[PDB]
């Protein structure tokens, strides 16, 4: 049969989640559409079951979409959830690989406030990167307004009722991609809430510059490919990063890079500290932004762009 979730239609397949099986499926009881998630069963990795509890946790929350349906269907688990637009990602391919200074900051500004939620709710991320990072559908309200998914990496980080942090240690195995990662994931330690901000600090410069220095190395392992990248990391100051760009984006970087383990980082004082940049060069923050230029006016296309 076609109908899963007893309410939802299978329909089209989209991917991006290695080959999990995504698709897009249509409510048959009110027409809204949603993002389907398959998942093989007796599988080396079950973490379907823990992804639906975290969407139910942060239910409510802005830039988090809603669950919707988790049960057993033959040999699947399936996991239905809000449908949403392309990741920042894409928009970064469509607009050149390269993003203006307002964009990154407006957007900064949201990335921020969407990890800072998910951290007062006793979770961090670990797995920063603007893949995950969605907006929304055409015409609707939250149309161009940054979204956040795909929590199988998040991690509890402090105890519901206690509020204590998890004890540090070190010798951990690698975990999250070598481009976005901070440098305490590099050396095996254990994350918290700043490795989060200092990932988050690594996607800004990789869209204002287009590029990161320490991508395309040669390694002949992957175990040495990711510690030459991590040594790349230590021996780049933060000026040298922004350079021809705005200093308040080597300062953020270098203040979340000296947050003790178990500190709690400034949010609203990073983000006015990105607004200024705005200031300084005589920008408004009205929510413009490049994707919004794109085919003449109309926005992003489909076999255009894609
Ligand atoms: F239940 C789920 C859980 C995760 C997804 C998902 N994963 C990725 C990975 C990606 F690189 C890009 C996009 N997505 C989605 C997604 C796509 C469209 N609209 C909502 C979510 C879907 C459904
Ligand atoms: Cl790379």
């Amino acid at each position: 049969s076609s109908v899963v979730g007893l309410h939802y239609k299978i329909g089209k397949k989209i991917g991006e989640g290695s080959f999990g099986v995504i698709f897009e499926g249509t409510n048959i009881i009110n027409g809204v559409p949603v993002a389907i998630k398959f998942e093989p069963r007796k599988t080396e990795a079950p973490q379907l079951r823990d992804e639906y509890r975290t969407y139910k946790h942060l239910q409510g929350c802005d830039g988090i979409p809603n669950a919707y349906y988790f049960g057993q269907e033959g040999l699947h688990n399936i996991l239905v959830i809000d449908l949403l637009g392309p990741s920042l990602e894409d928009l970064f391919d469509w607009c050149g690989r390269r993003f203006s200074v307002k964009t990154v900051v407006q957007v900064a500004i949201q990335m921020l406030t969407l990890v800072e939620e998910v951290h007062r709710h006793d979770l961090i991320y670990r797995d920063i990167k603007p893949d995950n990072f969605l907006i929304g559908r055409r015409g609707a309200t939250d149309e161009n307004n940054v979204h956040l998914i795909d929590f199988g990496m998040a991690k509890q980080y402090r105890d519901p009722r206690t509020k204590q942090h998890i004890p540090y240690r070190e010798k951990k195995s690698l975990s999250g991609t070598a481009r976005y990662m901070s440098i305490n994931t590099h050396l095996g330690r254990e994350q918290s809430r700043r490795d989060d901000l200092e990932a988050l600090g690594h996607v800004f410069f990789y869209f204002l510059r287009g590029q990161l220095p320490w991508q395309g190395l040669k390694a002949p392992t992957n175990k040495q490919k990711y510690e030459k990248i991590g040594d790349k990391k230590r021996t780049t100051p933060a000026v040298t990063l922004c350079d021809g760009l705005p200093q308040q984006f080597a300062e953020y970087l270098d203040s979340v890079r000296s947050l003790p383990f178990d500190a709690e980082p400034p949010y609203e004082e990073y983000r006015m500290l990105l607004l200024s940049v705005l200031d300084d060069l005589g920008q408004a923050c009205d929510g413009d932004m490049d994707w919004m230029h794109l085919n003449g006016g109309r926005g992003w296309d489909a076999t255009i762009n894609k």
